[PDB]
């Protein structure tokens, strides 16, 4: 039989330090295709070894095809190829779109499902996962308004995280390394921050605010290490919360939950299944 493995990559989406992302095209169809610097290669193994271990397989996941490794002269060319999501990150949506509380809910009900079906353990199944490097770049947008989750490339079963979006007990090195819960603790602060992104751009009352990252106001861009230590651990700082959300019933809901995903003791901080209920109560 035919085994057609070309890909055609026609426009490239994302360039950074990792790599690029590039728009392919694969017997009619589009697919997304991270090609990896050799610098984090060590991304694409565990991402590999994650999906050779468990095909996750959830609407709120962003939908693996393949992982190729090709063998050049001097080099090896390594590529994640997975679905692909033309809205973009959600970093990206809210950059120029202003949502409805309709919007708001499904987009991080959305996001808190995915989570959720990461973090659980299934018997007969899955392992547990904690991502680690949650937040709204690793997040990309369907055209039905639901988000689904991106990069396992630091994700561990049961490269360091974004350092903007690091809990405390990351930031001042207290985190119980061994402790597998630890690790999701860290994903739901996280969590926490990307519901703040995006309920700022939640329109109340014909309010809303620009679409600003976690502690824009605290720390430089690129902030170090230290910088977010000193907010975080030190000063114990947390994102604002505007007067305007306190006049919407929704608003006022979503700065309770996200008050609970950052607390400084990890273990009071709410689970992702908590935070579902909650959510599917709201509105
Ligand atoms: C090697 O590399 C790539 C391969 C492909 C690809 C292309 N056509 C057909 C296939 C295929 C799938 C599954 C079977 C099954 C049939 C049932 N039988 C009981 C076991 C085997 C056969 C063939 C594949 C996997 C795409 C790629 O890119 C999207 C590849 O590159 C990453
Ligand atoms: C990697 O990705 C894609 C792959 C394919 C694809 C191409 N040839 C053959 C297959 C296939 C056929 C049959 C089986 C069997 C397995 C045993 N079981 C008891 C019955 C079924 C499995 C696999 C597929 C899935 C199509 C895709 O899109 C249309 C892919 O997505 C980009
Ligand atoms: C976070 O991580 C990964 C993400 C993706 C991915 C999947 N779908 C779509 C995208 C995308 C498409 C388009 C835009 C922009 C640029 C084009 N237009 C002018 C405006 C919109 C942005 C983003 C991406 C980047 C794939 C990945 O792996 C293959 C990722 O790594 C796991």
């Amino acid at each position: 039989r035919t085994v057609a493995r070309d890909i055609t990559l026609l426009e490239c989406v994302g360039k950074g330090r990792y790599g690029e992302v590039w728009r392919g095209s694969w017997q009619g169809e589009n697919v997304a295709v991270k090609i990896f610097s050799s610098r984090d290669e060590k991304s694409w193994f565990r991402e590999t070894e994650l999906y050779n271990t468990v095909m996750l397989r959830h609407e709120n996941i962003l939908g693996f095809i393949a992982s190729d490794m090709t063998s050049r002269h001097s080099s090896t060319q390594l590529w994640l190829i997975t679905h692909y999501h033309e809205m973009g990150s959600l970093y990206d949506y809210l950059q120029l779109t202003t949502l409805d509380t309709v919007s708001c809910l499904r987009i991080v009900l959305s996001i808190a499902s995915g989570l959720a079906h990461l973090h659980i353990e299934i018997f007969g199944g899955k392992p547990a996962i904690a991502h680690r490097d949650l937040k709204s770049k690793n997040i990309l947008v369907k055209k039905n308004g639901q988000c689904c989750i991106a990069d396992l490339g630091l994700a561990v079963m049961h490269r360091v995280g974004t350092k903007r979006y690091m809990a405390p007990e990351v930031l001042d090195e207290t985190i119980q390394v061994d402790c597998f819960d630890s690790y999701k603790r860290v994903d739901i602060w996280a969590f926490g921050l990307v519901l703040w992104e995006v309920a700022r751009r939640m329109v109340s009352n014909g309010i809303v605010e620009d679409y600003k990252p976690p502690f824009y106001d605290v720390v430089p861009n690129d902030p170090s290490f230290e910088d977010m230590r000193k907010v975080v651990c030190v000063d114990q700082q947390r994102p604002n919360i505007p007067n305007r959300w306190f006049s919407d019933p929704t608003l006022t809901s979503l700065a309770k939950l996200m008050k609970e995903c950052w607390y400084q003791n990890p273990s009071a901080r709410l689970t992702a299944l908590r935070i579902k209920k909650t959510l599917t109560k709201i509105d």
